[PDB]
């Protein structure tokens, strides 16, 4: 849900 390093 976090873009930065897709981390979800």
């Amino acid at each position: 849900d976090d873009p930065t390093x897709x981390q979800x």
